[PDB]
């Protein structure tokens, strides 16, 4: 059956925020731990797979890491606005961290284009009011929730996941524990 505990597998915010997405992840394409999180452990997908139906997995990008943090945050806004997150996430992590072929803003676009995204759509999205507000929203969320680092996950703007208090002696275990903790938090 299982049961989680405040202070252990999660922590409760002293200043919860209303109106946030139910399951909100922060990440950076630059961060090695975010790479492991997303591309090796596939934490988020495991979480999403245990999520009570009707509940969506939301991910925001952060600007405070790396030389292109701001522009990658805007590119992620485009990915959201175009609905191409699933086509882009793996290529970008590889291009940024592994092949290290993302050195400029133009190189970001190439990842989208190479991934199947029409350049005309990318360009339209990039300069849209829509994307401009998505950027603002990503920035605002991290501030409101008092983000200290990535990766990070918050549930109902009230609980923060705390992997340090999980069992990290085995990764298959840890992932299952992370997924279940989120599930329990959303049913709460």
């Amino acid at each position: 059956n299982a049961q989680i505990t405040d202070g252990k597998q999660y922590i409760t915010l002293d200043k919860p925020i209303a109106g946030e997405p139910q399951v909100l992840e922060f990440f950076s394409f630059y961060c090695p731990h975010c790479y492991q999180f997303e591309e090796v452990l596939h934490v988020s997908d495991n979480v999403r797979q245990k999520l009570p139906e009707g509940t969506k997995m939301t991910k925001y990008h952060v600007e405070f890491l790396g030389p292109l943090g701001k522009d990658l945050t805007q590119a992620w806004a485009v990915a959201i606005a175009l609905g191409v997150e699933d086509k882009i996430t793996a290529p970008m992590f590889e291009a940024v961290q592994k092949t290290q072929t993302v050195q400029s803003v133009a190189d970001i676009r190439k990842v989208f284009v190479d991934a199947g995204v029409k350049g005309e759509d990318y360009d339209a999205a990039w300069n849209s009011f829509v994307v401009k507000s998505l950027v603002a929203q990503q920035e605002k969320a991290a501030a409101d929730l008092q983000l200290q680092g990535v990766p990070a996950m918050y549930v109902n703007g009230k609980y923060q996941l705390n992997p340090q208090g999980m069992d990290t002696s085995n990764m298959d275990v840890f992932v299952a524990q992370y997924a279940d903790t989120v599930k329990q938090l959303v049913e709460k």
